[PDB]
């Protein structure tokens, strides 16, 4: 399920220095827990993370549960666990902007993969 203000264009879409620490894992509460580390000393920017049902990142079907995805400071250099909402059947969790990205899958109660 999806709203505007939680995705919320609070700044321009950049991020540069992230790396995965923990790929998304379903909480059994309807959500996934996902962990990154922030691999640089810079980049106050609108962090591109998203939650969709078919890697249709072009129209967000889920949300970012933990926070509005925006890096408000250069001090964001943390190792940081974030919740997302992956919809039922399938989901795809995208981390990045055009030329610079990563993505991960999930499969939950009626997937194309049968779970």
């Amino acid at each position: 399920i999806s709203e505007f203000q939680l995705k919320g264009t609070t700044y321009g879409v950049c991020s540069k220095a992230f790396k995965f620490l923990g790929t998304p894992a379903d909480t059994g509460h309807g959500t996934v827990v996902l962990e990154l580390q922030y691999t640089g000393t810079d980049g106050p920017c609108k962090v591109p993370i998203s939650s969709v049902a078919s890697l249709n990142d072009l129209t967000p079907v889920g949300r970012l549960v933990t926070v509005n995805p925006f890096v408000s400071v250069a001090t964001a250099n943390a190792k940081v666990l974030i919740e997302l909402e992956p919809p039922f059947g399938d989901s795809y969790i995208v981390v990045g902007r055009g030329e610079q990205q990563i993505n991960h899958h999930w499969h939950k109660s009626g997937s194309s993969i049968g779970k």
